[PDB]
């Protein structure tokens, strides 16, 4: 069967014809205005970016190439004896538009683990960085000391044409990949276990790879990887790290240094730690309510919190109609795996209250859960309770719907990123002059 | 005299409620359209950012707070002896609007190089990289390496009001911009020469102290840096590098994560690294009259490749940065041989662009200029001159992210569309 380089170099000259011939018969129509709100607001609103691989549904949540949630969970193939989708098959799904069978997923996952090991440099950089070091940090820096690997950087050096660029960033973007569990690995075994990693298993798939070398042999736990690593691959192109991702690949840095910037995005507080604060808070309402969960128990920490001035953390879209299908994903991965845990009986008892108690308040207007009120809990059943990694994970996933954005961006030859900015003094010009005509 | 954090301090507050009314009062006025072509094209023409140190003309180049480069070259400071600006007397101007006095400069120049002593495990791991790894890659790796040490990442983690994050961003800025130099030159001394680095001097200059540790003390080098650093300081909000750091700082990751950021866009070659790409093309020519560079030329583009050092996003004529490059030249080796190769491609490139017929500026920018400065001096080796240009750049990028965190801008954040989706926007649009 076609593997996924000759299945997408057949599929990409129709999307750039497809491009090319949208863009000259429409081009001139116009799509948003800007208005001075925007450019002082972080643009929101503006359509800025052009990303294939998912769109977030008002009504039926981020969907991939089309698919929902439920649609992935049908239609992808999963691995031997297990009722998971692997984040290959997303993959996949994500760079072609189509679904892969699973003889072609697991030659996928076998050609990611051939392209796993790790350098020396890197190994000796890893273990040399200080504890106290962030892991994302360590993250981005073991990424761009991949760059000596880096085909696409070797090749624009012996001066390839600008039709050739998107073979090199394939091979980079599958080179990286088959890293990233390893990489990963080896911070936590570093930073907060006892330094030892077992080796890659060439017949194991990216998760599965990703929890044994993390140190654990629990099916159950790659499942849940499994499924982690899925839901969390790719959401739209306009959120801090897609978007910077695709604006240093505009310029042809290469995948280790387009998505290495991507990572330091997802290490911002304001992107990457969603999981986290959700986690802190419901260990300090565990703390207040002395692990009571009962209904008038929870609802009136529910309505202490929001009357003092403060959200709850989780719950609130600003776009989404219903609740995140990734998060009754996870819902339901715990109701099928530990139903009892007591840590999951809290999240359960707000799901079960909150939504009431934001709509008779009055302030939001959307009032349920997404990803991030789901994922620390079965994180921590498993024994992963360092929430200062949870945004590797979260990059671990996210690399995938990355860098098939980047093998696209340089399939099509998009051109580089490169806005017009004014100082306040210039805006207050240019606006004086709209406003008067003249 | 006051210092740059104490100037700093007391202007920002009237640019936070000058910015406020502004929004307020004239928001809703529209400034631009987007066209589907604009979305499909980079974003260009775009306006979207708000950027204070710079604004970038078409027509005229580059202006820092209104000023031109020859502006800039009469109205700072200069260094003893010297008729060269200094990077870090720009550095004030591009952070308050003011132009500092000789005696701030010099306190603002010894400030900076008391804060330049790298931590063990920074000069350990620079040591222990391949010679081969590309000297930016490296560059980006010291940089966030340092994030143990932010000020700013430590204070958010203890919980401080977002008020005070301005102060935490300027402290970690002024660590970081005097390290620089010392990494810059660790790196240059670890792959090129014996690793033996010597002592930042308390008292000398940004630009000295870079020269220096390099190893050389030869006067016009030093002039030269000065220039270098102060001209590649700014280029507006838009270039890939300043938008790189400004998107990644807006999520509120330190200075050192958006800095190394902004170096890795830096790294690309249609951006900083063009001018290695031009010191290479430069002397591939040279290896293989106006017919033989016209051939050159055209047996570039027909291989599917850019003139590297030509063509801007912005800029339509001549970068007003290449021609102050010209110029030091013109003033200190009118015929150094790689100075006349490139002038003499100055004649021909445009007209071949022009007749190609794809690019919308066919003028040289700054990185056509550069290189062939640094060869005069004997830095020779061009894989290291975008860090060159990095150690510039991180001057008006750090400006930017210190005003952002003092006024509290906005994450950037845009929408995204598959084609399929543009394609249903358009229909429903035209169908109107
Ligand atoms: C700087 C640069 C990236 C700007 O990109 P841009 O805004 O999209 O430029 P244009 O609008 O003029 O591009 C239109 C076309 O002309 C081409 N072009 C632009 N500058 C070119 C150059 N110096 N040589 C060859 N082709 C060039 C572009 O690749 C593009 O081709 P395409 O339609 O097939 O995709 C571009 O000029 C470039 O690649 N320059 C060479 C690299 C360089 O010097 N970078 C330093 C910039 S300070
Ligand atoms: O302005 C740009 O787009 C690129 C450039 O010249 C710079 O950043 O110095
Ligand atoms: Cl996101
Ligand atoms: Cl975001
Ligand atoms: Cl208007
Ligand atoms: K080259
Ligand atoms: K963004
Ligand atoms: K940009």
């Amino acid at each position: 069967e076609k593997t996924l380089k000759e299945r997408f170099s057949e599929i990409y000259p129709i999307h750039a014809q497809d491009v090319r011939q949208f863009v000259k018969e429409h081009g001139k129509t116009k799509i948003s205005d800007v208005l001075l709100e925007q450019v002082y607001g972080g643009m929101r609103g503006i359509p800025g970016s052009v990303w294939e691989g998912s769109v977030l549904d008002p009504e039926d949540g981020i969907r991939f190439r089309g698919r929902t949630i439920a649609d992935i969970q049908k239609d992808l193939p999963k691995a031997k004896g297990s009722s998971q989708p692997l984040p290959e098959a997303l993959f996949w799904l994500l760079l072609t538009g189509e679904v892969p069978t699973q003889a072609q997923v697991e030659n996928l996952s076998a050609d990611l683990m051939s392209r796993s090991e790790l350098p020396s440099h890197v190994v000796q950089l890893l273990d040399n960085l200080p504890k106290d070091l962030h892991p994302m940090a360590q993250f981005s820096i073991a990424v761009t000391a991949l760059e000596s690997e880096s085909k696409f950087a070797k090749a624009y050096a012996q001066g390839i044409s600008k039709q050739d660029y998107w073979s090199y960033t394939f091979e980079d973007s599958l080179d990286l990949l088959g890293k990233l569990p390893v990489i990963a690995a080896k911070i936590y075994r570093n930073v907060f276990k006892d330094g030892k990693m077992g080796e890659v298993d060439p017949n194991a798939d990216y998760a599965k790879n990703l929890v044994n070398l993390i140190g654990s042999k629990d099916e159950d736990f790659v499942d849940l990887m499994r499924l982690y690593l899925t839901i969390h691959s790719d959401h739209e192109g306009g959120n801090v790290s897609a978007h910077t991702s695709h604006l240093v690949g505009s310029a042809l840095s290469s995948p280790y240094l387009s998505l290495a910037s991507g990572l330091n995005g997802l290490a911002g507080p304001l992107h990457g730690r969603a999981n986290q604060e959700v986690l802190e808070w419901l260990f300090a309402l565990k703390e207040e309510v002395n692990d009571d969960y009962s209904k008038d128990t929870i609802e009136k920490y529910l309505w202490d919190t929001l009357n003092s001035g403060r959200v709850i953390p989780g719950y609130g879209h600003a776009v989404l109609r219903k609740t995140d299908p990734r998060y009754m994903a996870q819902r339901k991965f715990a109701m099928d795996h530990f139903p009892d845990y007591e840590l999951f009986k809290l999240v359960s008892s707000i799901y079960e209250v909150a939504p009431g108690v934001l709509t008779e308040h009055g302030k939001t207007k959307n009032p349920w859960p997404n990803v991030d009120a789901h994922s620390g809990v079965l994180l921590q059943y498993y024994g992963l309770k360092e929430s200062s990694f949870y945004t590797v994970l979260f990059g671990v996933s996210r690399a995938f719907g990355i860098l098939a954005q980047l093998i696209t961006d340089r399939a099509i030859g998009a051109s580089i990123e490169r806005p017009k900015s004014y100082s306040t003094e210039k805006y207050k010009e240019l606006v004086k002059n709209i406003e008067s005509k003249l």
